[PDB]
């Protein structure tokens, strides 16, 4: 189904240190401790989407992602590798597939609803991070 509304809590999270490396993230940032879980809160109303996630990283504040799916937009991933890069969000069938264009080459995620569940796919070269969330 295309409809992601709710609140979502991460119980699933796979090879999220290979997506992380391939973002070679800098020290100051990387010196502080990865948070294990995380909370996502989608609000969407057909192609408008309002999104707040948890942030990567311990003591870090919430990370808003707002965006009209085939919108582009710009990005500033200041809760992860504090990068800006160009997004550009299309359905493909019932997922959600976004393309963050900028220094990483296949940078971008996939999203995707079956159920109670939320999967999330993101990658970065050639890295594929897994994520399963339950709804809350």
């Amino acid at each position: 189904t295309r409809d992601q509304n709710g609140t979502w809590e991460m119980e699933s999270n796979e090879n999220f240190e290979g997506y992380m490396k391939a973002l070679d993230i800098d020290f100051a940032t990387r010196k502080i401790a990865v948070r294990l879980t995380q909370t996502k809160v989608i609000d969407q109303d057909g192609d408008n989407f309002k999104t707040k996630t948890t942030s990567t990283f311990h003591h870090h504040r919430n990370y808003d992602v707002d965006f009209t799916v085939g919108v582009e937009f710009d990005e500033y991933t200041k809760s992860l590798d504090n990068r800006h890069v160009k997004a550009l969000v299309t359905w493909e069938g019932d997922v959600l597939v976004c393309v963050q264009k900028g220094e990483k080459e296949n940078r971008g995620w996939k999203q995707w609803i079956e159920g109670d569940k939320l999967y999330l796919e993101l990658t970065c070269g050639d890295q594929v991070c897994r994520q399963v969330f339950k709804k809350k």
